[PDB]
């Protein structure tokens, strides 16, 4: 049961290269761009991160090192929990254990 509260920016690792690996998953996206500008990027930022490697790691760094606020992941899921990727938040949030052995 769900008394005190998980760890939404203190995530462990299992759940945190899950979602970077998911974003960055084979299936190409379905609207980066529109992406970058809702949050508020410019051409010559999106395009900064783009060349990078890492843009997920990159992305979510350069938001809290330059916000240097209590921003949490909510954040981001709820950015783009409005663009209705609930697919995403299906497997970052996959349901709990039974108690059944199978």
């Amino acid at each position: 049961p769900d008394l005190g509260c998980q760890l939404y920016l203190h995530i462990p690792q299992q759940q945190q290269e899950e979602v970077q690996r998911l974003l960055m998953m084979g299936e190409p996206a379905k609207g980066w761009q529109e992406l970058a500008g809702h949050l508020g990027y410019q051409a010559e930022a999106v395009e900064t991160m783009a060349c990078d490697q890492m843009p997920a790691y990159t992305l979510l760094r350069n938001w809290a090192a330059q916000e240097g606020n209590r921003a949490t992941l909510r954040v981001l899921e709820d950015a783009l929990a409005a663009i209705g990727r609930e697919d995403v938040v299906q497997v970052l949030s996959s349901p709990a254990e039974s108690s059944s052995v199978v």
